[PDB]
RNA sequence: AGAUAGUCGUGGGUUCCCUUUCUGGAGGGAGAGGGAAUUCCACGUUGACCGGGGGAACCGGCCAGGCCCGGAAGGGAGCAACCGUGCCCGGCUAUC
């Protein structure tokens, strides 16, 4: 899907930003206790209004097992943006 | 012509895992701190040097392919191979 949503406002999140045992493998935060599944994600982006659109058939080279990808809206800075994803996420 | 043994300190390098500031359409970019290693560099330090050889899938570094992101460039996680080490042989010197 080429990089049109730099255009959109759009930024590209691996899941593994997030649920990565280790950062050297791709987190990007500190770690989620609990364990998430991907549906439930998703939502949380819904939820924040970054109406997530998916992209199917992309391989994160760090670990080709996932074949997946979504699309988000900057909230302020792709930074900004995981922080409040990831803080939302540890909703207790 | 015997037995063994081959200096320690601070700084920094790197690597591993962690926490962290800013940031891009991906691979990612620019920084801060903590801990655990080091086979890697500083000088300073000590009698703690000199050569030789060698090869771990399962050690460390690095990584052809293959698996990936890229429009490309390139960047990645990573197996074999390679390297480095681990090791072995002398001398050299040290304590018995
Ligand atoms: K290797
Ligand atoms: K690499
Ligand atoms: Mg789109
Ligand atoms: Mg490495
Ligand atoms: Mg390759
Ligand atoms: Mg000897």
């Amino acid at each position: 899907s080429l990089r049109d949503l730099k255009e959109e406002n759009r930024i590209v999140i691996w899941p593994s930003y997030f649920f990565s045992p280790t950062r050297s493998k791709g987190r990007r935060l500190a770690r989620i206790p609990y364990k998430i599944k991907t549906e439930e994600l998703v939502s949380t982006l819904r939820e924040l209004g970054l109406d997530p659109i998916v992209i199917e058939n992309k391989k994160y080279p760090r670990d080709r097992k996932i074949n997946f990808l979504i699309a988000v809206k900057k909230v302020k800075s792709k930074n900004y943006t995981l922080k409040i994803i990831h803080n939302a996420l540890m909703g207790t």
